């Protein structure tokens, strides 16, 4: 009779762990909360509560990390999970896709973030950075759409889940935007060697699309620059990130951004360029990242 | 005929009424001020400029900010104000124009009252749909081409009948609604710090449209408003920093302010991107200096 409270991170690793731990009748609430504020302790933890992919709490009933139970070499923490519990030996064998899904570090193929498919699409139309969220209204919130996925995935299968009207509401507006934002890639995007630069400051509309999608359509870049307007339009914002599809760039981005007053690590940063420097500026980073390789 | 070269904003638009109406020009291009400055837009002879950076070639320009064929009065409050003046005034266009004309000078003074931007009607709506910074743009016509529907309507029809027009009764109704979301999440999320408002919009899933002074209307006790919001992808966290119009006293230089942390702008407005670890401390820091300025 006994039941925990989950606590964890509002993602796609915790939206499985959540489905795990309801399948075998292990959780009854769930609370998501940001990784700082259980570092700061404004989340109070409990005997009664199940915390996975957050940092540890000594009086939690237990602890399910990745990075107290703990595997450094799982991908995700729903995979600490399937394991402890036994994995096939505990849980339907149709979730062994779903595991393959949580556990994509981003060991995506360009296929797989091209017009998904089951978890994966699941996956990104789900996550903050597709921007689904940000480019409508729907029917009911993500959040609330999160909450009420985790049950209705312990008796459904991912087909059926894709068709539940709250979820095919947002693919078909991942569908459509995915085919207008690969169009307005084809129109804007300017390849210069290694490096393709997306120049979106002339388009009245920027569309939802996963965070792949550019990667995947430049196989032969292992980096990107998204040229963007800042907050009304007041300045002009470089992203730059390495491909998932091809690791190789050398250009440490966080370095390079700090030269313009941005910030970063290793393989994604940004800057902010005021508008009449950021002519000067793309084609000093662009200078830069091709003599890199 | 001539082809005009101006923004796609309500000044733009004006001009084009203007000067279709003295059939001088027969084809319209839009373009930002920093294509014209970068040398990205052909400019001929055949071409008349409006509320743009000036370029040598172009038959006319018109400008109101602060040479034969340069048109420029620094002081007119907007560029179809100068072309009004250039060409006649009422002898030349319609009498009943005034008042299209009187809601394009409001336009880069933002002299508008705090009930003109709240559930705005008339010339003024058609100005905040039409701005690019209300962020309305998955209509059925793109905002280029309903610019162009617009040009010929506003030659003949009322503004009443013009925002009953099919394409733009569709814009008014999603502004309208994403307005009443937008006040409803500002009034929610808005803290003030004496003179200043801060709008912590991290946490919700939706920012709503809605036009860039309705901050300063639902906050007329504040100079200053710092929008604090997610960054490209959640990577980092941006903080955009604005003087209000409606109560003008904020003494601090907001561009010089966001300079120290790799941002800008100028003394009323500037932006900067600020590492998820240092949002926190940025977030006092600025909140302090703001409030230690008045
Ligand atoms: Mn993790
Ligand atoms: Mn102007």
């Amino acid at each position: 009779s006994l039941k925990y409270r989950l606590v964890t991170r509002s993602d796609f690793d915790g939206l499985v762990c959540a489905v795990l731990l309801k399948s075998i009748e292990l959780i009854d609430d769930i609370q998501f909360v940001h990784p700082k504020d259980m570092q700061d302790g404004k989340v109070p933890i409990t005997e009664r509560d199940i915390i996975t992919n957050l940092p540890y709490v000594a009086n939690a009933h237990l602890v399910f990390d990745h990075h107290h139970i703990i595997n450094p070499n799982a991908p995700s923490a729903a995979r600490v999970v399937w394991e402890h519990y036994g994995g096939t030996k505990t849980f339907p064998f149709e979730w062994v896709e779903m595991m393959e899904a949580v556990d994509k570090s981003a060991q995506f193929t360009r296929d797989e973030v091209l017009d998904s498919t089951g978890w994966n699409l699941l996956n990104f139309l789900m996550d903050a950075r597709t921007g689904l969220g940000r480019f409508h209204n729907f029917r009911i919130s993500n959040y609330n759409l999160m909450m009420a996925l985790i049950d209705h995935c312990t008796h459904a299968s991912i087909d059926e889940i894709l068709q539940l009207p709250d979820v095919k509401e947002r693919v078909e507006l991942y569908r459509k935007h995915e085919t207008l934002f690969k169009e307005q890639i084809q129109r804007c995007g300017k390849v210069y060697q290694n490096l393709v630069l997306l120049d979106l400051t002339e388009e009245e509309t920027i569309y939802a699309g996963n965070r792949f999608i550019i990667y995947a359509l430049y196989p032969q870049c292992n980096i990107s620059i998204h040229k963007m307007w800042g907050f009304q339009k007041q300045n002009i914002v470089f992203a730059t990130g390495k491909s998932i599809f091809d690791r190789s760039s050398r250009t440490n981005i966080g370095e390079l951004m700090l030269k313009y007053g941005g910030g970063g690590h290793a393989a994604a940063g940004t800057c902010q360029i005021a508008i009449e420097d950021a002519d000067r500026v793309e084609k000093a980073l662009i200078t830069q990242i091709n003599a890199d390789g």
